[PDB]
């Protein structure tokens, strides 16, 4: 018997399939599509999106917790796993269980991953991660002599293999883009040279969605993307999007025009007033940031939230709408009938991007495939 | 082998039955103790605070969800459990199976409850919510004869049982809790009175923590009580905060004067400087609020966050700390040596309140009891 969920988002097998093969017919034969997975594959379900991946023959998936790299072998896949972001000694010498490459881009950080490859008796694939993108977060600055020098230590470790060398755009403009390529590939060179490697085993890659799609020269070896597998991109309207989020009417109450909704009474109606109890609340991710600003659909069309979200119950005024019963379908993101709410209107009500959002929906309601 | 956090949300044992422990002192042999672990226990855990009240002979306690309403069966709990929010017909329907009280407020809606209850050969208790507080949430306004009289409807359904009557304060105001106490204690006797109730067999209820606290005439028969077990109130600092969220640095890196850090670039060092990658990000729930605002506690010392935050990983400027090594413990919530990052902080970055926070880390970082 399946346990009946207050809310659900619907994750719609159809258009991720459809959006991993566009990519992959984007690509061809050129460079190489690794799929960013983290953050619980951005709210969708690693569970649900990585065997989708697997099926379309992806041969490189990058994550970011042991959870997640655990997750993704279990679920059969085969091929190349990166963790996509430096992580801690504790967290590389577990790691090891799941054949990953690591990102390192620090000395010791290296060595202290090369002293638990030599404890393990391995040699463990790493990626060197570079500053060239600007980032100063994962990168080793090579911006000179010294920055060259400590890559050159990095490769006289014996329990490493360098078998990419990366970077990241801080930016989605396609000009500052290309000033950081050419920076990458300018100091990507010199890392190759100095470290003794050769070019043609060593993987290279800096781009992500927005690089891919915008700045065909980003591809190198291979692609880095995410958002693309969700329509979550400033750089095309090509890419599905993949949620809707659901739930439906627990009550339809008629309150007397003079009443307020809500904590702190922050909304007084104007008329005598039909409200649908809907729910869900902040412990659904439908924050705070919603009250007296969103809208959700029933019926086809879009109604507003009145008052403060609660913390498991939001109230939309249904006064205008008619032949509206208990259970009836409500939606907070995605389509119904003529109507939608659009990430656009999430971002400008909740002030970030849309991926934060589907990352805290997804965390807080049950996932569930469809199409 | 237990798999490594990226970071985790430490749930004092100590702190929490130390809390149980002083509103039970409180109330003492008057009026009665209903938890309220909605919100999967407010982010703490429902699986970890659940036992803990049953240890304590907490005898009833309220929830949301059916997943919850399950668990909490599933934990051996055995006395009163109750849904403090209106829900729908599939929700209630299912919900027979763990002997709920479900909550209603609309006569329509106690009509589809009782059909249900006819359908599968039950009796099913409520609590009959009024709107006396003026949430116009999930009660019944019986301001007049009208709302009298469909309160008296209620009454006459033969496979319901209203075991209680209950409302809700909109404002933590000790003043505004008086008036609309006054409110529910007039309204909840004219309810009893036109539903042939005896008020011996019927439990009133309307307090919450602040109420609880505030006003000793509001407990009536029974308080409903959440954020006072995870010391999250106005009303007092004497009830222990629970949770304490804990990460490890990742890599210690060195960067020149001039580099920027994060998305777009928004940080500018201005100086040489030691920046500590931690990761946890956005999808950990430490969301874009803390970009270049943020503080976390390293060597028991208050740290910024620069930059934007990303989806999986922090940067902190460490510049000023020395003798920082890999691995060592980072807090972003509690206490570390002689530093505090508060809730008041967190309320004042994020916008929201505290315990959309505490919720929101809770969905997205293992729990492990400690203490």
């Amino acid at each position: 018997p399946a346990i009946v969920n207050n809310s659900w988002i619907e994750i719609s097998r159809s258009a991720l399939d459809f959006n991993v093969k566009k990519v992959q017919s984007l690509l061809g034969k050129q460079s190489s599509l690794c799929a960013v997975l983290k953050g619980d594959a951005y709210g969708h379900d690693l569970s649900l999106v990585a065997p989708i991946m697997i099926e379309n023959n992806v041969k490189c998936i990058g994550v970011t917790n042991n959870q997640e790299l655990k997750e993704v072998r279990d679920l059969g896949f085969k091929g190349r796993l990166m963790r996509v972001r430096n992580a801690t000694e504790q967290e590389m010498a577990q790691a090891t269980n799941y054949n990953v490459e690591e990102l390192i881009g620090d000395l010791d950080m290296a060595k202290r991953l090369d002293a638990i490859a030599k404890q393990q008796n391995k040699v463990i694939p790493i990626h060197l991660a570079l500053n060239s993108g600007g980032m100063s977060r994962n990168g080793l600055e090579v911006d000179n002599k010294s920055g060259l020098e400590k890559a050159k230590q990095i490769s006289q470790l014996a329990n490493l293999k360098v078998v990419g060398i990366m970077s990241h755009y801080p930016e989605e403009d396609a000009n500052k883009v290309r000033e950081d390529l050419a920076r990458f590939k300018q100091q990507s060179q010199q890392v190759l040279e100095v470290m003794g490697l050769e070019r043609n085993n060593v993987t290279l890659h800096m781009a992500n969605t927005f690089a891919t799609i915008t700045v065909p020269e980003s591809w190198l070896d291979m692609v880095r993307v995410g958002g693309i597998f969700y329509g979550d991109t400033i750089a095309s309207t090509d890419y599905k999007r993949v949620m809707t989020f659901k739930s439906n009417i627990a009550s339809i109450n008629y309150y007397p025009k003079g009443n307020t909704v809500g904590y702190d009474r922050t909304y007084t109606l104007k008329r005598d007033s039909v409200l649908a109890n809907i729910p869900v609340g902040y412990a659904d991710g439908y924050r705070r940031v919603f009250s007296n600003a969103g809208h959700a659909l029933i019926a086809g069309q879009r109604v507003p939230v009145l008052g403060k979200t609660s913390m498991n119950t939001v109230i939309v005024d249904i006064t205008s709408l008619n032949n509206i019963k208990p259970g009836d379908e409500v939606v907070f993101f995605g389509k119904q009938g003529n109507s939608e709410i659009t990430a656009e209107e999430i971002e400008d009500i909740s002030g970030a991007l849309f991926t934060e959002m589907s990352i805290l929906w997804g965390a807080t309601n049950q996932r569930v495939l469809v199409d």
